[PDB]
């Protein structure tokens, strides 16, 4: 009785590992999967939902601090600097996201805020006097409820995962801890991105764009916002910035991003800011800041903000050849490894001068929470079937050897071979934990997955190789890799092959099937078929192709080049039975992309099936509602069983 | 000056049903009232259509029903003995119940009790049965639960119906004498037109063979006897509706076109005998049915042809912006029956004893007539004075084209609004357009014309744009507009705007991408990208094939479709543009508007996008009254800003 | 398989027989019993409800005009004087009671009024120009919904069947038919009772009390209210200082005189209602030589809805009215120039409602053996007895001697020849009659094998005023004597009645008397006391008529020490220590005529004495449960009666 997609329901998902100020404790979030209303289940329709609570460890096995029995649960634990309180956010039905304050030495939490719309992103000031957070407060918008028109004048009006953007951005508020009083601090005209307190608690640094157009073009600056008694521009960056890390000296700060002129394809790096000047801080390290390795067992928030361990040393995470390690950057030197397992992924971390807490996983290990190197969870033990170990298969390119992996099922008999293509394109497969892949191998498929040119963990030149020319050397690498897998692993059945992928991976599944008939089945997920219409419909359409391809869909000559890069131009060649998976509120890859592919395959009488999820967005496979994650996997396996 | 809320004063007639003895008409009248008159929202008005049945025996019509909640009463159908009216009632949770009203006294009785209600009641001529369709008590909880929809059929949504059900509505019978209901025929695909044989032995129905043929508009006619399965009667493999069984019980007529050219060919009238067909409306180079624009039609507008005797078939036809009644004869050709070249007959019913119809003009709001006598007084409700247009012509290689200019009162210069009708194979002309009258009442000169591609000027005028939208049609529109400026000196050539919906929106996008001459533009339910339209539109699998000879799923054709896409030329657009679109418009999907909006933003062109939830392609003609007001408010706000 | 209480669910109930102005048609109301929501029945709990529609006949079998499928339905049909329209009242959920206008020659009804609270009592003016009606319009009272206190200052604050009286009485409104306009006519400070149009349509006559205290004492006057002619309408003008009970105003065709039904000041509640001709403040008895009350006061249980009995002038001399005579109800004419003549009087039948004009008459007629039927000009137009689901049986007469002459009662026997238990049933009032009304309960008792014995002791109403007066001030003496003497005569006259298996039962006054009898003899094997009275003192303070009932019936004021002691000596609860008979107690919580504290005391006292007792307590219902309560609770009441009799007999 091979395991099925409902294996997902056995798992619990950790997030947001928050080390205590004294370094001796970790508070974190654990999402379990439970019935929407455990008291009143629907006899005809199961309703598995995420429900989260806060957990705490001092080094031993973690224990629950909260006990949600309804609603989405509790999130965003934040330690008071004196270690005696945890602020957090509670969602329970009509309580959308209330700021709560829990004394750790005894007693229940008190609700601090009372806004119709709840709050987001609490951060204590380092001196403990304040908690900053954002909120839309009590603003009401009855247009959708009444059936009124929405009048659009801004260039970007929706966002994947948030749906439709409000007329007024969330405002920055202050909770005065001593006075037990709330006050609006700053109501931005455009929106606040990253935010960090100065170490002396005099105010915050914030990222803002100058206007709506600049925001759509990913141009941001950093501003200084003192405690109230308006922000002042602190850095003319005119580019992408987040992860502000104020230096202990209270004057300098680091930021994560890229300098102006770069473009989305440049690795995110660390920049030291002093008196409006900047210089690269993580020198000699040809890898991006942050976790960009694929996996599907992350639900919730995964903090990766860099942290100064002393006056010279900035701790950060970085993706390297399918792994994610901790490194230190130094004002006085180059980058040094801090905690880097080439076969593992550190997906979130917090730190101070006294301790570190993180979440760690591998291709064979479900995510676990650690405190100062000690595991405090036992979550892999919940994984309900045995995991298998992948084998490495390499392929040659003019830039050097690329790599990928084969995950084989048990036994020695021939098994179908599944080419899985990661999205991005500037991410990696490798050492993230992928329930989907382990499940495919448990059901008898050989899973082949690789990092073609365009992937992100192999240096900037490997990223740049596909610039302006998706469908050339990246497609070459994928089929070269797959051919090397079939040659290296004889039990892979070259007569029973499938190609599948999501997002860029869906683009590439569409590209590949329009350029070869070799596969017996295809599954294209949250895909791209028409690069022109994407420019006009995607929540990043106003800048994505400009950065990835140098092409502006609103300019005639560029639009023709985008059409020649569109899989739909070559759809007349598709003969491979194709399953199309898409979600209606995916604003990253809008569902019109899938509709066009579906219609075109029908025009050609190619066997086709389109599973269309309401309510979900681009993130379904990684964090969608559990029932719909089950359905997506069920549909994958039904299609493979039919054609392989 | 009057504003868009002038619409709230109007009452909208529909479905003029003459009685079997020819001496009465029953019809539907939609008034606009609060959603819940008992509990109005102090902060938000909720004007809604609410309909009742009305009756006339020759004098001023009087109401038979008095709905105060719900959408109201529709689809009146006379019993053959004249003593009863069947109709359909919508009142909240009562979706669409079949009701039976005795006409000589007493209230109606409810006949059906289906969760999903019924549609399309038709009495058998002998009065023994009422046929109707229903999805009965079928439930679909996917959307309510948040479940996926699995799609395998080529067409899965339709403008105005949203998502198509897995099982089509089934045909049912009400046994009048027995007071019993029974399912008659559950089709696999769907039933189109339906008509009883004159001897009440069964019905003729239009059906497609399978889902793919349905997407290609290929239908056949079947014979379905009363129960005691359908048998194919005509190998048509093409578009057919308007079944009119001949009194002899063997032959029948239909409206449509034979297999061959495609759906740009004029719809014509065909006599069917023993599987053979021959055209009846010969010597008449004009399509069957009303294809003239207007915006005061709410509800059902029957146009089914009717035999006035064994030799004479009554039908309606569009001719140079008018819609007239004509008769075709078995013995040869077409004669005018009731045709004013300056008017539009939008619906009619008839038998051997009488005729009832709805009639309008560019200056006359729709009224109901019985045997030539008006029985309504609806024009009197129109809340501001109407003005009369003047005709302006233009020259082409196919002959003289025509259009009109509607001017405000006074003598001063006024801004000039080039309005472009959709289709493209429809006409402007002699329909009543509240929108145009309101524009002139607010001080604008409205210029509207029938370029090549329009439908009322013969087949060659239609064919002139085949495969080449954006060539001679665009030429004609600007030719006409230039002639208006020359002929009408009050039009201000420095304050001009271009606007249109659907094909007219395509053309507004095309024109602004090819000239900067206009000071403002309004593009409504538009098309910007012919490639993506092919994959998203509810008719995308056939529309360009018929209209352009192009298949978006074939590489060479898709490039030709891109060369016809206004979005290819958007870099030239400088004209401030208002974009009006509805989220459930499945005819022109809203991604068309999203692409135009985004492209104008990339170029920093002044742009505004009014995005209506819940509405579809038909908003301007029959959308919810509050959203029709908002659409017009937005039109005028934009024109006031830029003109 | 003997029938049970659910036999009630097979019946349909006619009411409000309205003859057309031309005398050739009748429109009436028919209540069927149907599920609350036939579409969504509760699998675990049946919900039978009354649902009414309008029916029409020109002499043949009646046909339905309306087709309510939800809600309580349609009521109060009223003909337009030109015969072409019916006004009526529609109740459908949130539509509480809307005035509707139905054209009779084709088309559906139009809703005329749009008030949150609906309307009551539509009456066309004779010239057809107006419809008068009353309404509380859109007034809201959120006290109960919010849990606020109710502050009481008025002497009467609740009424059986209406529950709690509003601070502002319903106002009289006018519908102007030609103008299609509505306007408030008169907002009374106290309340409007009877109302009638003058024959020339110049205005209405209305009955009103001068203040809240006088209303509580049943003292009313007649007022003249002309049609309004300005933004603020003229007020009513007092027309007759009656200072007594008045209803059924019947304006004379001459437009000046009018008759009224009631009693002159002096006489209390026990005086027969009579007809009085009023002329310029003078009054004289009109129904002379007729020692019987106006109106139907005969018991039965198959009346749901409104039963009009307003007297009607057939010409300048002749006033048609109904009257109770020895257990029957007949039509009679009173004459300005002479005495009373029979018009339509079957001594074995009951005419329960009628309307009339110079061209025709419509009525409802029944008997002890015939379920109510609607008639037009002497022709039955319904077939409602045919629905009665088991055979009906014929009562036999048994008489008894009194010092005032022979009293009478009846025995309804089951089939067969074997001994059967004997049930003494006692009618309420006390000033009503048993006799020739149709009683489903009695027919059902006999169908289940009981001999039903029921009579008109002194105090009953159909045997002349002196027979009523015999019990004045002394309930529990000659009335109890008559009841037990009658029952003994039944046992002697009908040998199959089993003297060892007897029960006593009754409602209201009949419940008082069941309590009295069981406290004064142990002869019965079972007792059923329904909507009863046990404590005359507390009744004075809790009943909706407590401020006047004993004063009129007994000459006793509970708020005066000497009188209260006499009321205690008349209270069955004083003698409860003697009760040994197993007793079923039936009562409803919103019975404001006999408040439920009456039953609570009897229940507690029998418990103190360890007498077998069972108390069925109905929510929501009032004094009228057995005659018009919700069908499911009517079934339960009957089930409980029969369960108790099966246990003890």
């Amino acid at each position: 009785p091979a395991p099925g997609p409902d294996s997902l329901l056995a798992l619990a998902f950790p997030s947001d590992p928050q080390v205590s100020p004294d370094g001796k404790q970790v508070a974190f979030v654990l999402a379990q999967i439970s019935e929407e209303d455990p008291a009143k289940p629907d006899k005809d329709f199961a309703r598995p939902r995420y429900r989260s609570g806060l957990w705490l460890s001092e080094g031993g096995a973690a224990r629950p601090l909260t006990h949600a029995e309804t609603g989405r649960g509790d999130s965003a634990p934040r330690w008071s600097p004196d270690g005696q309180n945890l602020a957090f956010v509670r969602s329970a039905g009509e309580v959308k996201a209330a700021l709560m304050l829990l004394p750790l030495k005894g007693g229940e939490a008190r609700r601090v805020t009372h806004f119709k719309n709840g709050v987001s992103g609490p951060q204590w000031s380092p001196d403990g006097r304040f908690i900053a957070f954002t909120t839309t407060a009590d603003t009401e918008d009855k247009r959708d409820e009444r059936g009124e028109a929405r009048v659009l004048t801004r260039p970007v009006y929706r966002a994947n995962g948030a749906d439709w953007l409000p007329e007024r951005p969330a405002a920055l508020w202050l909770y005065d801890v001593e006075a037990d009083k709330l006050r609006e601090w700053y109501a931005p005209e455009i929106g606040i991105g990253a935010l960090s307190w100065w170490p002396d608690s005099r105010g915050v640094l914030i990222v803002q764009s100058e206007d709506e157009w600049q925001a759509s073009q990913w141009r941001q600056d950093v501003y200084d916002l003192p405690l109230p008694t308006a922000p002042q521009k602190l850095l003319d960056w005119n580019s992408a910035a987040h992860g502000l890390a104020p230096h202990p000296d209270g004057q300098r700060f680091a930021l994560i991003g890229r300098p102006a002129g770069k473009g989305n394809t440049e690795h995110a790096h660390l920049y030291l800011i002093e008196n409006g000047q900047h210089r690269r801080l993580d020198t000699g390290h040809d890898h991006p800041v942050g976790d960009a390795v694929g996996g599907d067992c992350h639900v919730g928030a995964f903090p990766e903000g860099p942290r100064w361990l002393d006056g010279d040393t900035l701790l950060f995470s970085s993706t390297v050849r399918g792994s994610v390690g901790l490194f230190t950057a130094h004002i006085g030197g180059g980058v040094k490894a801090y905690d880097h397992d080439p076969q593992g992924v550190i997906s979130a971390f917090t730190a101070n001068e006294h301790g570190v807490a993180l979440i760690r996983e591998s291709a064979t290990r479900f995510p676990e929470v650690e405190l100062n190197g000690q595991r405090v969870t036992d979550l892999h033990a919940r994984f309900p079937f045995p995991v298998r170990e992948p084998q490495r298969v390499t392929f040659e390119t003019e830039l050097g050897e690329g790599e990928g992996w084969v995950l084989l099922p048990e036994g020695e008999q021939k098994v179908p071979a599944l080419l899985n293509i990661h999205g991005g394109p500037h991410t990696d497969y490798g050492h993230g934990f992928t329930h989907e892949f382990q499940l495919m191998a448990a059901r008898g498929y050989g899973v082949c997955y690789s990092n073609p040119r365009g992937s992100v963990g192999y240096g900037q030149a490997w990223v740049d190789a596909i610039y302006g020319r998706w469908g050339t050397v990246d497609a070459d690498d994928l089929l070269n890799f797959f051919d090397r897998c079939l040659e290296a692993v004889p039990r892979l059945d070259a007569a029973k092959t499938a190609v599948m992928g999501g997002a860029y991976g869906g683009f590439m599944t569409n590209w590949i099937t329009g350029h070869t008939t070799r596969f017996q089945a295809a599954i294209t997920d949250r895909c791209i078929s028409n690069l022109i219409s994407f420019g006009g419909t995607s929540d990043i359409g106003l800048r994505f192709w400009d950065d990835e391809l140098g092409l502006d869909f609103s300019r005639r000559a560029d639009a023709l080049k985008l059409w020649d890069l569109s899989p739909l131009q070559y759809v007349e060649n598709v003969k491979t039975p194709t399953l199309i998976v898409h979600s209606v509120l995916d604003h990253r890859c809008p569902v019109e992309q899938a509709e066009q592919w579906y219609a075109a395959l029908h025009k050609h009488q190619v066997p086709v099936r389109f599973v269309r999820f309401p309510e979900e967005n681009h993130e379904l496979s990684r964090s969608g509602r559990p029932d719909r994650r089950l359905t997506r996997l069920n549909e994958y396996f039904a299609w493979l069983e039919r054609w392989l």
